[PDB]
């Protein structure tokens, strides 16, 4: 998994049916020290995360295992919202 | 998922037999700023996207996912053509 | 797989129900000469990893084969702690060190 | 997928033995002006492709889709000789250049 | 797949107990010519490679298809050692 900060949206109208009722959020990396990358994922919500909230996020097959998208062509999704990171016993980022 | 620009096509008539019927989009890849990158890939396409459009696409085994691509040795797929992309409440592309 | 080193913990409680009770590592990519790099991957961890510890950790869905993972969204997990890494036969990393 | 350029073959005798019948190309990625990369992959081929061809290949659980392929440990498959590619509906490549 | 040379062992006391039985070989990513890049995978080796042999591996759930490790959570296997690579039909590696 890797942490992902909520930036914004993408919307769709023209697209497989299958992905029908799926919210895509805009994701920006951060990094090992709490700061943004440049690379980004738009990722499956189903948890609910607003915009600069940090999450979790997992990438591939594991997108499907979420109730509804077994069989849905999704490739990342949102699978937590992060309260706490801590590093070296010290806190990181706290909500 | 990742966003793209559909940039071309690619044609190939010796292929895998499991192939037959797949039409190949170039797809140009788009940055967090909306800005193109140097990479690409290359994406089946059932939706119907062409020239210039933005589109959102999954990588991996999410691309046989759509019906009529569950035994096809595709990775990559396109799943909608995009309408608008939002960051913090503004918009950073509209169709 | 590739090498870790355990750095911190990640906290979560809105989550997909799924999830509930799988503990959230951080971890600091370890290169083959035994230095880290600036990436990082948070995993699974059933096999009790402290900080700083070596571990090695699996991506994809080779997360989801562990006993009561098999249909969470996972896509890393800890295999286990390293104990030794070796490289041409001489000790490169030893955790008894 | 990607494209790459047939580059060679890879042969090995001493192999898990679902692999045995497999024919084993070295690839070379091409990049997005059609320029040949440092990068590479070993992909399988049932295709049939020759030295300095172009090909689509992927990568992941897609190598096993094809026939007799499904329980092989296989992350790389060739799955056409790319005879056109186009840009902005003009040609980028052409195999009969 | 890629070309790995094998370089070392890494051994795992606490672990799953799924992957009990497994060796670990420590494989430094080559390219034809055996030059170093900067990569490594961490692969389950039962082909039995010794060090400094080139060995083709496979990333994903390609290692879980090997018998015995269907269940495994393991992501990179070692499906063979290299006799020889061959580039513009004449031969770079020789065994």
């Amino acid at each position: 998994m890797q942490i992902g900060r909520v930036r914004g949206t993408v919307v769709s109208s023209q697209k497989e049916p299958s992905m029908v009722g799926v919210k895509f959020l805009l994701l920006q990396l951060i990094d090992e020290a709490g700061q943004p990358l440049p690379q980004y994922e738009v990722a499956a919500d189903g948890v609910g995360a607003g915009l600069d909230e940090w999450v979790l996020f997992s990438r591939g097959s594991a997108a499907r295992q979420v109730a509804g998208s077994e069989k849905r062509p999704v490739d990342a999704v949102v699978i937590g919202i992060i309260d706490t990171v801590s590093v070296d016993n010290r806190p990181l980022y706290s909500k």
